[PDB]
């Protein structure tokens, strides 16, 4: 550990892997440095500009020889830990969150990035409650969308590059794909595909693997919101605000449960 | 201008936009600097790995303010500047010009980059004679092609994220398109497409302007190449290899002409 994070952080136990729990030298609160060996730039510029109650907030940043990034601890751990081995979770938390997975990418879209990379492991719990914020983090992979702007105002352009245009403004729409993958996961505990007919054809033919008898625990309101973010034309897809207006989401309960949330945390 | 530079170079005339001539202050050579005002980071990076006789090499590059980029001057001004005005050139030096145009853009790919805005704006002439070298400029918007294997090697991924995978390997293709246009401009003295039914739809449906009466003048091989440049389906498109196997190219005397030059300049 270089001589300026040591400094100020006393390093402590692995949380997974390289994620370490540290705590500050000079109050002892607990912290989380990811360790990146060598769009770690792009990763530290976006956690930076953003604000909100459900996207990891960065705290300290060292480049000396590893990239060190000190993020909050999330005593929950990460959502993957509740679904491995058809484990599976209650209709309810489910709904709890995938709202605030839903208010957090929704959030991203409107601040021109895409995520690229939504999965349990990248989704952290508040604590070890059953009810509590989900952060999203993980944004290695992420774009930041003026530049169509350009290539259209021409004579030299490739018939493709063309084409290809008439696709700007559907590739957030890859996030919300994955997002549909989440739930179907935190629904049903199991993966919609897997190699368990080959995955590519899986998955481009859009047929996950429906059983029956799992999917009956499970309302039909929940299992309309998958099938309509499991939909393998982008253009037809769910967006993360028709998510939102679903019928499934309009809870006032799980409304209330969350803003209790986000109050406890101040 | 900034100390540094004015320090090593005496600035002079514009030669179009900025790029300005410039004499270095110890010998009193002339070269050429680019200005860009505030990926030039990619072009430098790119200017400085590549070693080819028919592309530009960088000299300098002073940071501090507006950029500045040093280059070799190249006393015959633009290619641009021969085509204007239906003007259009004698078919024997399209071929010596587009040889190189095809060496140039093989060696880019080769070496895992695709130019992106070949146009002869981007084309430099050695000398004011017709018979010379050309290299190649304008890396501001080229892209370096590992990371397929990384979204392959899964589950989570949208299915057009794959489907889009399948295309990898044929971005390169636009280069081909681009070098097509520029060939039938010097051929004919006229742009394939252009505004003068849209300039979209022109191009996706690869109808481009034909003229009898001035293609007359130009051999049945020469067409016959721009025909397979013009190519809209990207798979099918000729490569630049494929270009420089053609016919047409199997001129030795062309060929001849160009080591010729390639000796004069040494
Ligand atoms: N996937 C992922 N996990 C992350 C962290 C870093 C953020 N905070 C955590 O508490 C944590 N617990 C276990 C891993 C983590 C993270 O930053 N990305
Ligand atoms: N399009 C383009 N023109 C370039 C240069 C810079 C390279 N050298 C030149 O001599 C020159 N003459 C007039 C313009 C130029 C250039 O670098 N890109
Ligand atoms: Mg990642
Ligand atoms: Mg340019």
């Amino acid at each position: 550990y270089p001589k300026a994070l040591r400094d100020e952080y006393i390093m402590s136990k692995t949380l997974g892997s390289e994620v370490k729990l540290a705590f500050e030298r000079k109050t002892c609160k607990k912290v989380a440095i990811k360790i990146i060996s060598k769009n770690v730039e792009t990763e530290i510029e976006i956690l930076k500009k953003l604000n909100h109650p459900c996207i990891i907030k960065i705290k300290n940043f060292f480049d000396a020889e590893d990239y060190y990034i000190v993020l909050e601890l999330m005593e929950g751990g990460e959502l993957f830990d509740k679904v491995v081995g058809n484990k599976r979770l209650k209709e309810a938390t489910c709904k709890l969150y995938f709202y605030q997975m839903l208010l957090a990418v929704q959030y991203l879209h409107e601040n021109g990035i895409i995520h690229r990379d939504l999965k349990p492991e990248n989704v952290l719990l508040s604590s070890q409650e059953e009810d509590c914020l989900i952060k999203i983090t993980d944004f290695g992979h992420s774009k930041i969308l003026t530049s169509l702007m350009r290539t259209l105002c021409p004579t030299y352009l490739a018939p493709e590059v063309l084409v290809s245009v008439g696709t700007a403004g559907y590739n957030r729409a890859v996030d919300c794909w994955s997002l549909g993958v989440i739930l179907f996961i935190c629904l049903s505990g199991y993966p919609p595909f897997s190699e368990h007919v080959s995955l590519k054809d899986q998955i481009t033919s859009g047929k996950y693997n429906f059983i029956p008898e799992v999917w009956a625990e499970v309302s039909e309101k929940a299992l309309d919101l998958v099938k309509k973010l499991l939909v393998v034309d982008p253009k037809a897809r769910f967006t993360t605000e028709e998510a939102l207006r679903h019928p499934w989401l309009q809870d006032e309960d799980m409304k209330r449960k969350f803003q209790d949330l986000l109050s406890e945390e101040n």
